[PDB]
């Protein structure tokens, strides 16, 4: 028979800016960093009966190449006996890992896990094709920060490859979703960001990051100074007729996060303090070109399974990859624009979205901020390059 | 309340060797075969009940880069519903994305399911670091074929970077597996592996891959003119001192695979054929420096879980990354140098060894095997670079 | 207080290989050094240690012909490290540069004894990358050398263009009004010219071979690769302009991309006697014009008048010109501008780079060392060498058989 | 044959000389070459420019934005007219003053008239540089960078010759010439101390053309040499680490750095002079080049310098300027050892050198053809001779007379 599944402490580095804070710091060492915290922060803990350390990460190219969830948790002092592995569903890999921890307890296969996530988008690399002849002119470097590269012909023409904003222009314009709108929405989310900054909500999530000394301790992607009318002078992305610009869409961002989950026998093992529930994760594929819907297939499946209602939750975390999506895929769920149960501390456009970190971060903040509101059921759900999305239920205990 | 777990159809590529056969197929292209092959082979499936594919990748860097289990399921025609998430445990990425589907189908939170991997090898990039300051003069370039890249100081410092047949020829000095034991194991995966291909033991696994046109349908890596002779006259990698050599080490090979994994009620409505169940997976850490050992502990852990005897197995597949610890894993299990459910067609020695693969490829053969045998349970193990070893049990239906 | 008369002795050259082929597993500066090694075995009176210093010409200088091909060329023939060495770049003319400067070191007295050669490996040309302007930039990017533009200013594109080669030869052939039909027949020329040259052994007196290792061996390389013999009109008409289906300019009327080098002696009359050289030509002059970069091929136009001009000597007063054939189109319209008939027996007659490939740094140093040996071989008395240049240049140079 | 024909340098103009990644790190080096070319335009109105017979510029990399023949490039972006034809020489760190005698020798050998003759180098912004493939799907493929020093390394040259970077080379020159780290120090105390008082007399200034540089709020211009630094003392010397390992004595304050910047200047026979309305400068003598081991390439002006005085039959000492290029102080003490010069002659970079000013390989030569000429005016001195050293083994040498 099944086994309930609590998530227990959780944490995470504050997100940096690409180019900026975090920019000198390995992908791999940067994983470390929460892991390490959640030994110090977790001392009845016996670190050898961690079963597995799962991690996000969308890339894997650079210094977080060949299995990054293992090299990170050698690099945090975890006993070489506990195995790694690293799950890629590009911007939703560490929710992926969270739900994946969760199976694994539920099936009876596993007591004590580590799921989270990391992205270094400062430090990720190029790549180069190998020469297919001898004396071949045609090598090419291609950047691997974000979006596509190594361009299969057959996915473009039956597909396309529209970077990220172009589908959130598509969406913008197949769900109607206005300019104004969008704004509104971003400068919500710089709104809700700075008040929860300086309230000290992101400081309890955050453990600082140690460069040698320089000590990086607060998320760095925020714009308070936002105003609807500096919004409204942007240009959009991709040309007068759209509507995504760089101040309504998210950034490319460096961060990790971690966070622990147990059976109710590992919580009374290790003295952990059990905090949610995970009710369950499912996944759902849309059309590349519309990636940004990719959330509402995902709820509705979770949802119809759990017997929950949307209205039924009492924190929506919504991955904010471009406003246009996320307003688009609130009406698609019948909740409104400016709903007060979603993303009520601001969202990735003030915050920013590292790939593989940010569906770790938004499980994590959303069982924080239950905890906060006294809320009991939470729902993070996010949107996937290439046509998917991803949602997880939890309840506070 | 648990829910049984089918596996159910199978099918690979057949395995090139490095700039051979398979060379110039994309990574994504070359994943999309078996998938295709699925399509092809099972009429009454309704594919866009498909829950999900779990594709096995190492390296992601290239034409395998952002996803490839969704991209391969794009390619192969699959409904753009259905989500794709990657794995990544190095040479157990496969076998990982089998364990994977199985608890997501016994957690009740899917139903059918496609689980595979993949490697192109000859085609993995070269990667080259960002610059970390304006007119940099640090830029380098690093092959991702296979092994180390990115090297972390304090992994080396404390750990080692050991190459993977360095790792080899620590297991077999810290094991006492002789040159001599391991040529003869090598000639018997090379003789096993020769009987079965004459047998059209491959065939019955195998999809041909159409390039244009040349139909690809053989495994490429086999050696059957291979003596204990021309065995003993090869030179070790590491130099005169070593044990491990070219002709008793795996190699760098090109492939994928795929297999249906489903519930009951699926097989049901999918007009399916349930071949095994699922019984569990398990994972285990060891030294990096002494990889090779990595399945012992993995073995352990699932054995002592389920409380099945590894001698209770009828076949084992072990993968053979290196003879020197196949050797010393079956030595410290309890199990002969040549016992006879073991490897019984032969192993990554004769067949050669694509990371993303491999794993998919030993539960398939296992499953393959006991058809052909009669046998009911089977074992499938192997090691991983950096540390570890993965386990997977089944029972023929 | 006069100028100094110099004379060209030896010369010498390896086969032309074909991109990726038969020479194409040389080093460039190994590949400069075989010319080198030759003329030391050919020319043994010399008292080696009293070369002056080795001009080579080499239109790359980004691969293995890098830090001055010339000095690490004279090194690896094994020629004493007490001799200079200078490596001269202007692009498809920089062979035949290396000879005039040459001859312009000891015409002023400032030198006795000299080698001018050129080297290119067009095959091991390597990709570049620019160093990031900022930390981490995403702005990194590699790009081919094996020919043509890289690293394209803005400021050079928005005032001249930067028109490919063959753009040019098409530009060319539109403003010239030099047709198809025209460039296929002189390219058919070329062709039957060379082949007929390859036969009678006239290209084996300009050739040292080329030893390479097999598995099971060694071959040697021999022969110019790059020719066409089978070539006939009918086969040129099929072919498809590079640059799209209403231009002229064809891979069958253009020369290749290639790998060669090549060498010469050349030494005042008191070096002559005092090394034992046989002094074959005295060199006349050099010049060298410019165009606008979209006609570069036009190039050899200002440079041949302002030789001749000053010589005083007329275009049809020389007994052979070797005429770079870059692209027929440009080779058309420089024989017409300048009044020479488009077949005239004393251009190319053992044809030209269209059968026979353009190694760019080494195509100069050939064309003066083959006008020099047709000349003695049909008793001419002067000759004329000329090339075009990329962004819009000519060079030409005047010899006179002793 | 007729006469050869004198030759003379006229006007010549430099750029600022810019630290690697520092002022002129944004300037691509055939935007940077364009520069002195347009000043001596701005500076030369007499001049019928469409009478210029050929732009000579020095080089030694030629792989990045100064690839395809930067004499060329420079010469077309500086707004010369398409007639006139440009070719870039190559003798790494001498590059620039082979343009100088290379057109000297075209103008005595009657083939021109007007030339011009300069350096570029922007060691900023040299490129990596890859090598193409041997074989499909090798694994063998590698960057490598050009700022200075050995790239595609030929084995056959490391067996027989070495490949000894640049300071290894000082280092060796240091130990079999027996030149003490004192001595270099010292020598690089007087390269600062002369090159910050002739910063401050202004004779830089009368040198230089500024750079303009693009910038958000508005461009701005460099107009002074960025490599200086005149507050060293010999205590700041004298704890400097050697640059390769504990026991040498070569240090990056007693080298020359890496850098970037450009010069350039007019050569005419006597008829271009009057025609063009120039001013003659100083008589061109003679140019010569010498050869030595790779190993010690420091001593390469010895050879040249004694080739071209025994030719012009010119002693040493009969120079009122001595420009010595200083690559390292360990090789220029050696060669004023051997040449029989003091180490501190009076006459010998009086207001500094290399180590002070920096040496953007293809312009140095050229910088110091011109500075010669320049030192020879403010003293009323006659004869001045240029020299400096070549990796791989050589030097070069050029004379001139004033007037
Ligand atoms: S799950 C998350 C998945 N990830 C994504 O989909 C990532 C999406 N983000 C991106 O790809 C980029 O961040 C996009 C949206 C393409 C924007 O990048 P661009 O390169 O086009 O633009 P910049 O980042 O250079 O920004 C352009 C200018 O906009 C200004 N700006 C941003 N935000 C604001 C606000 N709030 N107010 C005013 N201005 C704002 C930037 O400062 C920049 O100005 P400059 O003057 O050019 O520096
Ligand atoms: S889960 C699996 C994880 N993956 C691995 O750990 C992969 C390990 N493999 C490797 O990294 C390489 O395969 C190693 C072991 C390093 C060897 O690489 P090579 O590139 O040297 O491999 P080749 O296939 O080219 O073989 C080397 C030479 O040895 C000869 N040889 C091999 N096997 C035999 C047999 N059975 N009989 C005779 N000769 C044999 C090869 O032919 C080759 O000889 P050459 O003359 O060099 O062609
Ligand atoms: S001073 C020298 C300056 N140098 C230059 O400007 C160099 C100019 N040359 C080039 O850049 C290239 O050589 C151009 C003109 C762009 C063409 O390059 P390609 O790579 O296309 O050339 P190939 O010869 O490899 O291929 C062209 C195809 O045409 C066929 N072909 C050529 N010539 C003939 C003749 N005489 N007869 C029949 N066919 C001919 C080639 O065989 C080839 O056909 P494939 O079917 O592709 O083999
Ligand atoms: S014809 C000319 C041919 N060209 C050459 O041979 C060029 C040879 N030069 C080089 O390759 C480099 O310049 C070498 C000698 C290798 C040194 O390179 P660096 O990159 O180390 O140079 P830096 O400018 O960074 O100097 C290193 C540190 O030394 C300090 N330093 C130098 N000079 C002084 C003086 N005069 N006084 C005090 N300190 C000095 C630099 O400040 C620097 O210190 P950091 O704290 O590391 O910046
Ligand atoms: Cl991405
Ligand atoms: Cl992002
Ligand atoms: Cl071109
Ligand atoms: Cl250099
Ligand atoms: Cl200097």
């Amino acid at each position: 028979s099944m086994h309930d599944v609590f998530i227990c402490d959780a944490i995470r580095t504050p997100i940096g800016r690409f180019g900026g804070a975090l920019a000198s710091v390995r992908a791999d060492d940067l994983a470390a960093v929460p892991l390490k915290a959640l030994i110090e922060r977790n001392p009845g803990v016996q670190w050898d009966q961690v079963d597995e350390v799962f991690f996000g990460c969308a890339n894997q190219a650079g210094e977080d190449n060949r299995n990054v969830a293992r090299m990170a948790l050698l690099l945090a002092g975890l006993p070489e006996s506990i195995p790694g592995v690293t799950l890629n569903r590009l911007c939703a890999s560490g929710m992926d890992a969270v739900g994946t921890a969760f199976r694994a307890i539920a099936s009876g296969e596993m007591e004590l896990v580590i799921a989270g996530g990391v992205e270094s988008m400062s430090r990720a690399p190029f790549v180069m094709g190998k020469a297919e002849s001898a004396y071949s002119r045609n090598m090419k470097l291609e950047d691997t920060t974000i979006g596509w590269r190594f361009i299969n012909p057959l996915m473009k023409s039956q597909y396309g490859v529209d970077s990220m904003p172009e589908t959130a222009d598509n969406v913008a314009d197949d769900y109607q979703v206005s300019r104004a709108d969008q704004d509104a929405f971003a400068l919500r989310s710089q709104q809700k960001a700075a008040a929860a900054q300086a309230a000290g909500f992101f400081a309890e999530e955050i453990v600082p990051v140690r460069i040698a000394e320089i000590i990086v301790e607060r998320d760095e992607h925020l714009r308070p100074e936002t105003t609807l009318e500096a919004l409204t002078k942007l240009k959009p992305v991709n040309g007068p007729d759209k509507t995504v610009t760089a101040g309504n869409a998210s950034g490319v961002n460096d961060g990790a996060a971690a966070m622990i989950l147990a059976s109710a026998a590992a919580v009374k093992k290790h003295g952990l303090t059990p905090r949610a529930r995970v009710l369950g994760m499912a996944s759902g594929g849309v059309a590349p070109r519309v990636m940004g819907i990719g959330p509402v297939p995902a709820v509705r499946k979770l949802t119809e399974r759990l017997g929950i209602a949307v209205s039924d939750f009492d924190v929506i975390e919504l991955n904010e990859a471009f406003a246009s999506q996320g307003l688009a895929v609130l009406r698609e769920l019948g909740v409104a624009d400016d709903a007060p149960q979603v993303n009520p501390n601001g969202g990735a456009i003030a915050l920013g979205a590292p790939l593989g970190m940010s569906g770790a971060r938004l499980v994590l903040t959303a069982l924080h901020q239950l905890e906060k509101s006294g809320g009991r059921k939470g729902l993070a759900t996010m949107c996937v390059g290439v046509g998917q999305g991803l949602a997880l239920a939890i309840e506070r205990v």
